[PDB]
């Protein structure tokens, strides 16, 4: 009978329980990781949505590093700008300070030097502070933070230019013009030029002293004293014509000729006052070679003289100033150098419209003292125009030209203006703060999501998957003992 096949089939049931025990396997799978890719998630895409999910808080977790980014730059920008109004207010100190009239006319400079320095400080902060390079109060400019899971899910910070020019006070001035006069000063003594003395010239210029010839024995003496130069001299062939000759000296190429067509040595010799020994044409500095050079190139138009300032305050008390070259009304702050001659202050700056260049400083400003200086078509001061570059810093208010006007009203608009700012950036934080939370509760509420497909087993299921272990164990077990029975029932007959 072919019940030997057809319970063999009854068997390969059993043997499906074999594959019912490749089920326990594929249960202790499916419990051993929990989850497998073996297509639980088909729409995978929503299923893709969970790791989309855990990708949503790493994107998060990125976003509250950005947050507190955002949240240090925010109290960064206060922090700096905290100096800023400590500045300022000590500026506001000095406003109050000033309007006092009992304060002397030096007194108001010192109090403008104090109130320059702060505006100098506020200044720096200004284009120094920074936050991962980001010059936060150097210029006007929102940045977007990124502080969700999506594009455009951000906070901005606006940022804004904070310094003196911006806050209105880049020419606060307290002080007061002085009465300027000046009295010439004929600064004395000579200095060599580039002109060589030429002695070639003097031996045709000697002939009448004859002999056979006439030769300088030497250097030139010069007589800072008399500008008269002097030779010593040998007439070969001559009788008495050897001695002390004054010689005339071409101030512009050099030559050296007798001079007075002097038949006779000097009487006496050499003159006492005659006691430098010249190589080149010395320069009463008095024709102010380089300072009238400098004045011609400058476009200066009138005659310069050499002059002692000297300022008066309002109580008729009057100090000396330094040397300066006058030129009509203008006076130009010089220097008397080492030979005594005499230079133009300069400044020496970077570009303007390409370029290093240079300007004359002048005598100006709001106290009629301070160095100022004409670029383009401006004049600053000499202290800020001094290794400045207009072509990297452009834009730029000229020097204080007076007395400023309710300088406590500017004073306390500009404060206003850097006040409200801070409340920008602070109320920023709090509002990241509270983004923070928005997000942050959306966080706990999605892990809670992921937990669907984010899937596993352990207690509830995992019982109910172990019961279903040893319950299909149990299964298992039944057709291992009915494993047995069919192959012995088969070999029953005889």
């Amino acid at each position: 009978a072919q019940v030997i096949n057809t319970n063999s089939l009854s068997l390969l049931t059993q043997n499906n329980l074999n594959k019912s025990q490749s089920a326990l396997g594929t249960a202790i799978e499916r419990l051993s990781s929990g989850l497998r890719i073996n297509s639980a998630k088909d729409d995978a895409a929503g299923q893709a949505i969970a790791n989309r999910f855990t990708a949503n808080i790493k994107g998060l977790t990125q976003a509250s590093r950005n947050a507190n980014d955002g949240i240090s730059i925010a109290q960064t920008t206060e922090g700096a700008l905290n100096e800023i109004n400590n500045n300022l207010q000590r500026v506001r100190e000095l406003a109050v300070q000033s309007a006092n009239s009992t304060n002397s006319q030096s007194d108001l400079d010192s109090i403008q030097a104090e109130i320059t320095q702060r505006l100098n400080e506020i200044d720096r902060v200004s284009g120094q502070t920074q936050f991962n390079g980001v010059k936060v109060l150097a210029q006007d400019n929102t940045l977007t933070i990124q502080v969700g899971a999506n594009d455009g899910e951000t906070i901005d910070i606006d940022l804004k230019q904070i310094n003196s020019q911006t806050l209105g006070l880049d020419t606060l001035n307290v002080q007061q013009k002085y009465k300027v006069s000046d009295t010439a000063a004929t600064v004395t003594g000579y200095a060599d030029t580039t002109i060589a003395l030429d002695n070639s010239t003097f031996k045709a210029s000697a002939t009448g002293l004859g002999g056979t010839d006439q030769k300088i024995d030497g250097d030139l003496k010069f007589d800072d004293t008399t500008g008269k130069y002097y030779a010593k001299v040998t007439v070969t062939g001559g009788t008495g014509k050897d001695g002390y000759y004054e010689v005339s000296v071409d101030k512009t190429n050099g030559e050296v000729t007798l001079a007075g067509g002097a038949t006779s040595p000097l009487t006496g010799g050499l003159p006492a006052t005659a006691t430098e020994d010249v190589k080149n044409v010395q320069v009463a500095n008095a024709d102010l070679t380089e300072a009238k050079a400098a004045l011609t190139a400058a476009g200066v138009t009138g005659t310069a003289s050499v002059v002692k300032m000297s300022y008066t305050d309002n109580n008729g008390k009057t100090i000396d100033g330094g040397l300066a070259v006058k030129v009509g009304d203008d006076y130009y702050s010089a220097t008397q150098n080492k030979d005594g001659s005499i230079s133009i202050n300069t400044t020496k700056y970077t570009a303007d419209d390409g370029t290093s260049k240079t300007a004359l400083n002048k005598l100006g400003g709001a106290d009629g003292k301070t160095e100022v200086v004409s670029i383009g078509g401006k004049t600053y001061a000499a202290s800020k125009a001094e290794g400045h570059n207009f072509k990297a810093q452009p834009d730029l208010a000229e020097a204080a030209a007076t007395t400023t006007e309710n300088p406590l009203q500017k004073i306390d608009a500009a404060l206003a203006q850097v006040d409200t700012l801070r409340s920008d950036l602070g109320a920023v934080q709090n509002r990241f703060n509270s983004a923070i939370t928005n997000l942050g509760n959306t966080v706990n509420n999605l892990t809670s999501v992921r937990s669907r497909i984010e899937d596993s087993d352990y207690a509830t299921e995992v019982s109910n998957m172990s019961r279903a272990q040893i319950l299909q164990q149990a299964g298992t077990s039944v057709l291992a003992q009915a494993n047995q029975v069919p192959q012995n029932v088969l070999s029953l007959l005889r």
